[PDB]
């Protein structure tokens, strides 16, 4: 409880490529780097010599592998994977000192899935059974962990943005990782980590949309997506406020659609011209909310593959609802308190800020009719 020094700093990554944790699978153990993803529910690992992979799971080496004799085919918007299901012993070296028999999907064919040049070779789907493929009787990793050990039913994430690293605390919260207080929002349904956004401000000016728009058709917290994604109508209104608040300079409008990069001379990006963005989330108590505030440092992402200082606009339009991706999460320490069905936010002790502004988590606020904000 409250102090897990062996787990601090157990995540790594590179800009644009996500945050991964070291895992071992099988007997004797095979070490793999595995992307941490709160937006999906399968533990799936490269199991064949795909040319982009540093390492892959070799079932034939594991004396503890058991075949489930069932294939899985998983298409996404961008690309797909398919593989073969089994179970094996899994452990997290910089994690609790336990071993668990978990489901693993051994990926034997994929397309647009692995990143050329990245250092991970599998994905740890940390969300619930309801979105597991092929169906909800395939128990997710973290459910197996809790069922089989005395690890408490919660984990927390601190993602430190730009090389990147962070911490995933399995079984607890580490208080040195955040400042001020944790504020909690209810998990509305256990499938994704679905939450309810009740109001949206751009430099403290309310968007004034019906709040049901903010959650059309859901809002989720997703470490496996880079951007803040917003439902289309909300995106349209948010950009229009961001441009106004910022029209102290004039950028190519393709910039706002994420279609072109913008660059300044190294040394001073003018952060001060860009507004803060606040999301009010449903609180624990009737008619009570709290608000989280992110900076341009979070939503303007450095792009490194080209001489000066180039950024991509990292808020984008969505058709799958609001996605609070690594753009939101890098401001906060986020607690996935599955035992009490709630998600905690606090200011991260590592978030990227300047001398004038920081990220913020503040409450309570009085917000009426917060249940009307959910979409059915
Ligand atoms: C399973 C699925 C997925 C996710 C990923 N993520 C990343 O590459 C990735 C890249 C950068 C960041 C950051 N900062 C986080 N994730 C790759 C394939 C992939 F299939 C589907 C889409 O959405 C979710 N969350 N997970
Ligand atoms: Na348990
Ligand atoms: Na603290």
């Amino acid at each position: 409880r409250g102090s897990f020094v062996e787990m601090v700093d157990n995540l790594r990554g590179k800009s644009g490529q996500g945050y991964y944790v070291e895992m071992t699978v099988g007997s004797p153990p095979q070490t793999l780097n595995i992307l941490v993803d709160t937006g999906s529910s399968n533990f799936a690992v490269g199991a064949a010599p795909h040319p982009f992979l540093h390492r892959y799971y070799q079932r034939q080496l594991s004396s503890t592998y058991r075949d489930l004799r069932k294939g899985v085919y998983v298409p996404y918007t961008q690309g797909k994977w398919e593989g073969e299901l089994g179970t094996d012993l899994v452990s997290i070296p910089h994690g609790p000192n336990v071993t668990v028999r978990a489901n693993i999907a051994a990926i034997t064919e994929s397309d647009k899935f692995f990143i050329n040049g990245s250092n991970w070779e599998g994905i740890l789907g940390l969300a619930y059974a309801e979105i597991a493929r092929p169906d909800d009787s395939l128990e997710p990793f973290f459910d197996s962990l809790v069922k089989q050990t005395h690890v408490p039913n919660l984990f927390s994430l601190q993602l430190c943005g730009a090389s990147v690293g962070g911490s995933m605390i399995i079984g607890g919260i580490d208080h040195s990782l955040y400042t001020g207080s944790l504020w909690y929002t209810p998990i509305r349904r256990e499938w994704y980590y679905e939450v309810i956004i009740v109001r949206v401000e751009i430099n403290g000016q309310d968007l004034k949309m019906d709040c049901k728009e903010y959650n059309y058709d859901k809002s989720i917290v997703d470490s496996g997506t880079t951007n803040l994604r917003l439902p289309k109508k909300v995106f349209e209104a948010a950009v229009a406020s961001i441009k106004a608040a910022s029209s102290t300079e004039k950028f190519p409008d393709g910039f706002w659609l994420g279609e072109q990069l913008v660059c300044w001379q190294a040394g001073t990006t003018p952060w001060n011209i860009f507004p803060v963005i606040s999301l009010y989330l449903m609180g624990e108590v009737t008619n009570q909310s709290f608000r989280i505030t992110i900076l341009p440092q979070q939503y303007l992402r450095p792009v490194e593959d080209v001489q000066d200082d180039c950024y991509k606009f990292a808020i984008s339009q969505s058709s799958t609802g609001t996605v609070m991706g690594a753009v939101i999460m890098e401001g906060f320490y986020v607690v996935f308190d599955r035992a009490r069905k709630r998600i905690g936010f606090a200011v991260s002790a590592c978030h990227v800020h300047d001398e004038f502004r920081t990220a913020a988590v503040e409450g309570p606020f009085v917000t009426l009719d917060m249940e009307d904000c959910g979409y059915n």
